[PDB]
């Protein structure tokens, strides 16, 4: 089958807003995650043909990935940090889902999260 379209990343019905959590996780969570050495397979929405996964996304029924979040911070799409947040969980989770426990691909999944757990652990307030 062909790849679903991306998520949304973009809505002109929605409010904007900026706030220190949300500069915050774009600065310094999303540019963080990306740089780190076992972030490409999550830079960007699976590509299930290119990777011959046909079962990809009759498993997965919410995607998301980091290509997706850097957007939708990009264009203001979230109004509350914790939306962002959620974002960032329902990606590890796909991984999980999709996966199991002690495949290669889980482990590199399993570091950024751990990563990225710290550094929601230091979330400044609003
Ligand atoms: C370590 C590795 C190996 C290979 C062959 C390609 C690769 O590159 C890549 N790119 C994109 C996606 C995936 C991916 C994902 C995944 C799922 C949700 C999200 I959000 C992000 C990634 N789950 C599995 N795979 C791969 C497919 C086959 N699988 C092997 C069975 N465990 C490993 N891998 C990395």
């Amino acid at each position: 089958s062909m790849n679903p379209p991306p998520p949304e990343t973009s809505n002109p019905n929605k409010p904007k807003r900026q706030t220190n959590q949300l500069q915050y996780l774009l600065r310094v969570v999303l540019k963080t995650l990306w740089k780190h050495q076992f972030a490409w397979p999550f830079q960007q929405p699976v590509d299930a043909v290119k990777l011959n996964l046909p079962d990809y996304y009759k498993i997965i029924k919410t995607p998301m990935d980091m290509g997706t979040i850097k957007k939708r911070l990009e264009n203001n799409y979230y109004w509350n940090a914790q939306e962002c947040i959620q974002d960032f969980n329902t990606m590890f989770t796909n991984c999980y889902i999709y996966n199991k426990p002690g495949d290669d691909i889980v482990l590199m999944a399993e570091a950024l999260e751990k990563l990225f757990l710290q550094k929601i652990n230091e979330l400044p307030t609003e």
